[PDB]
């Protein structure tokens, strides 16, 4: 893999938390990056006050998660599936209904695209190497088709080469030859090595406040966290209206601003508190 | 082009005893669906099944016509009417047909699921529908494989007189920009371009037949000029990943529907289901 010192310029748009929309040139660049590379890094999107509260909440929840009889893991030890809280006090419009995120996902997936994931990944100290996989499959084997989903990844601490910054395979989102994927979405080793010779994977630091938007079919893997601190990620995924997903459980205390919006969420509104763990 | 019988190029002649197609027969069926987007399977269903479904839908028509607004497909005389979901009228050879699912499994995958149990009552003196598709392409201006197959069951002999559907062979793969309006109607300029290359067909279809077609196939309902309503039972198989609301079924059929490797997107209800309105309480 190529280990970089910063998000590569070819994949990155630098914003501030004041930016509510991309100008036409910036949106065209964002869409060109997603089309060609399948991964877009947006730095400086979220105020530290939001990421601070989400980081704290997820670190506070981790003991209760680790105390379970069976700790749900992504492929290998140390990659813990952990939903962030869906308390009203930790559900932020600038996270769930981000105007720049939806400007991009509306342009790629259509005005009826909807968020259908509000989840997270806690990468623990001493975690193992995941196999290279896609989070969402191609819809038919051996066929080239456009995107139907965009993962929206929100690091809740600075991601470094040490603490488990994800490995990404740029341009891998369009690859769908026969016999490429097993039943868990892991890439066959022969296809990995063919691809590596043409377009090797990258790992790079991602500062907290960043949002990563990627094609749900992009090849990637979680990697070892060699630091002494858990590395929390908040994960959302926008889908075309026609892709079948179970709804996100949200408290009805956010129904007023979630259900109103032209930034669609596939949501089931629950009376009282939701048990996110 | 008005024909005297289902054309041989679209047709496999079966009997009700045919449970699975031999590999050569299945290859022919799949070649027809791939090229033409419509496959006619004659002689699939026993008269005993079609007789009871026809009777049940004709018996229900008064309750349908009594509604404040009678749901119509585009134009007068094409009435949307769901067949009953009483246990006594839910037949495994209709809902879970082994030849149908052999074909839909081969096209859509082993996880393909029926998500429609509906119907069309074409009344005497009905109007001409616009040419449309029942299910859209998933992205505009893009060629992609099928994600859905309509499974149409005529409940009387369909004739050129009584409103046998017009089908546009090979139209299931067409998806140029600005081809379709918000109702899935084909824009007139695209209709006429297509007609010059591959004009539509209409043909009689004997009761007992099952029509399998790409959900994106261009077609239209046409006038019923007979003295009798022309009932059709409609199902649609989708890829596992296509979002559809479930079919409401009584839990009295859960044992044989939910067991099956012939998947149904079903919600099982404790009482009887109101098939006409869907006004059951949960
Ligand atoms: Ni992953
Ligand atoms: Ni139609």
């Amino acid at each position: 893999h190529m280990a970089l010192a910063a998000p590569p310029g070819e994949l990155t748009l630098a914003l501030t938390p004041d930016d509510k929309t991309l100008d036409p040139a910036s949106l065209d660049r964002a869409l060109a990056i997603l089309a060609e590379h399948g991964i877009l890094v947006l730095t400086g999107m979220l105020r530290t006050r939001l990421t601070d509260q989400l980081r704290t909440a997820m670190l506070d929840d981790l003991p209760e998660v680790l105390r379970q009889q069976d700790v749900p893991t992504n492929f290998v030890p140390g990659h813990v599936q952990q939903d962030p809280p869906v308390r009203e006090s930790l559900l932020f419009p600038d996270v769930l209904l981000n105007p720049v995120v939806y400007q991009i996902t509306h342009a790629v997936l259509g005005a009826d695209a909807r968020n259908a994931v509000y989840s997270g990944n806690m990468n623990l100290p001493g975690s193992h190497e995941q196999p290279v996989h896609l989070d969402e499959p191609h819809l038919w084997p051996g066929i080239s088709h456009p995107p139907y989903c965009l993962c929206v990844d929100v690091p809740l601490i600075d991601f470094t080469l040490e603490n488990g910054s994800t490995e990404y395979w740029p341009g891998s989102h369009v690859l769908n030859p026969d016999e490429c994927y097993d039943e868990r979405g892991c890439v066959l080793p022969a296809e990995l090595e063919r691809r590596r010779a043409v377009a090797p994977p990258v790992r790079f630091p991602i500062p907290v406040g960043s949002v990563v938007i990627r094609d749900g079919r992009l090849w990637h893997r979680g990697v070892p966290n060699l630091s002494a601190a858990p590395r929390p990620l908040l994960a959302m995924t926008h889908y075309t209206e026609w892709f079948d997903m179970p709804p996100i459980q949200l408290p009805d205390t956010v129904k007023s601003w979630v259900d109103g919006s032209d930034r669609h969420t596939h949501a089931h509104f629950v009376a009282g508190d939701v048990d996110h763990l």
